[PDB]
């Protein structure tokens, strides 16, 4: 149970099918069209990211800045803030 993980089940429910959406598209062109086609809800592609490439306890660069592209400060805010 990571610090990071606990606090994307919160964010995660704000994400909604509209963060799902935005990060979804630009997905293709980064974290994999595979890997989407498990990704369901927010937890998921997160748990996938944590996995194995870039997504980690000091290291969410990457998912954040997906979330800045869909301007959601309120969101993109909690992610940052863990740290």
């Amino acid at each position: 149970m990571d610090p990071f993980l606990v606090l994307l089940h919160s964010v995660s429910s704000s994400l909604s099918s509209s963060e799902l959406t935005e990060l979804k598209g630009l997905c293709l062109g980064r974290v994999g069209k595979r890997k989407l086609e498990r990704v369901q809800s927010g937890l998921d592609l997160f748990s996938m990211l944590l996995e194995q490439n870039d997504l980690e306890p000091g290291h969410t660069e990457l998912l954040r800045e997906l979330l800045a592209s869909l301007r959601r400060h309120d969101l993109l805010r909690r992610v940052d803030d863990f740290e």
